[PDB]
């Protein structure tokens, strides 16, 4: 436990809150139900997704290796690969759209012919869970509770569909960073950004959090079950004693309506630990007091 940091977080009360689907809505096998009441005492929570540049420090300080970079590849979407022809080791299987290629990693999250020198700003990419918890501890942080998540993410209002309201896009403007077109082959780019945006565009939400919603998942210190829900402790919940995988939430620039809305406060994903994509990082927590 390395001396502990507040840097980047902002400071929230905790108390009480509804967490879960307030409009019945969700996928029924994600266990976005029941809303159930939840109490947290006071937590530290990161106003942004870690970005590039601070996971470069960390690797700079540490020589920690990803396991995308162990494995030896990781996901790209199909748009944005920038390698040669012999790195592509095709289609991942029930999602053509994602591209294994070899020797992508965060600090070529494209591929070989792509580096991360004018996006120090832009959330960091291809980290696992592994990796994710491994820069909290360096960083003196913690990956946050689901419940911590999704309490920040709805920024003081209560049973609200987004982090903001329940217009997805207030005003008929975007103010977060999604898809827009036919996913997946067509990116009309409305929110401004085709892939990664900065970590601060758009605007924060009530509690200071940029981009809960989209831009890229985030990983909770939780193990996934689609009944913890129904189960939950009242105080603190941790999530379940064990699992097959741990818990994300936000969504990223894919989601889209057509086959997945999980950029809705409530919603809930997971995967197994040591996975990573390009559309995939974290933010970190801490204790209060
Ligand atoms: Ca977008
Ligand atoms: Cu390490
Ligand atoms: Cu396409
Ligand atoms: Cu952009
Ligand atoms: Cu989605």
């Amino acid at each position: 436990a390395r001396p502990r940091s507040t840097r980047g977080q902002v400071r929230l009360p905790g108390g009480e809150f509804a967490m879960g689907d307030a409009f019945g809505e969700g996928y029924p096998a994600d266990g976005e139900t029941p809303v159930h009441t939840v109490r947290l005492r006071p937590f530290h929570i990161d106003e942004t997704a870690v970005t590039n540049a601070r996971f470069a420090a960390f690797v700079k300080a540490t020589g920690h290796v990803t396991d995308a970079e162990r494995f030896g590849s990781s996901a790209v979407f199909h748009l944005v690969v920038a390698a040669p022809d012999a790195d592509v080791l095709g289609s991942a299987a029930g999602a053509p759209w994602w591209i294994n290629v070899r020797g992508a990693h965060w600090r070529r999250p494209e591929g070989a012919r792509s580096d991360i020198t004018g996006r120090p700003n832009h959330p960091v990419v291809h980290v696992s869970w592994n990796d994710a918890t491994a820069y909290a501890r360096w960083a003196g942080k913690r990956l946050p509770t689901e419940a911590e998540w999704e309490y920040a993410a709805r920024g003081g209002l209560a049973g609200r569909r987004y982090a903001w309201g329940d217009e997805l896009t207030p005003g008929g403007r975007w103010r977060c960073n999604i898809w827009q077109g036919r996913f997946p082959h067509v990116n009309t780019a409305e929110d401004g950004h085709l892939s990664t945006a900065p970590v601060k565009s758009y605007r924060p939400n009530g509690h200071g959090l940029w981009n809960t919603a989209g831009n890229v998942w985030e990983w909770c210190s939780d193990w996934f079950s689609p009944t913890y829900y129904a189960e939950s402790p009242t105080v603190d919940p941790h999530g379940p004693g064990t699992g097959a995988a741990r818990v994300l939430r936000g969504g990223s620039y894919l989601c889209h309506d057509s086959y997945c809305n999980r950029y809705r406060v409530a919603a809930r994903s997971s995967n197994t630990p040591d996975s990573s994509s390009g559309n995939l990082g974290f933010r970190c927590a801490n204790d209060a007091d």
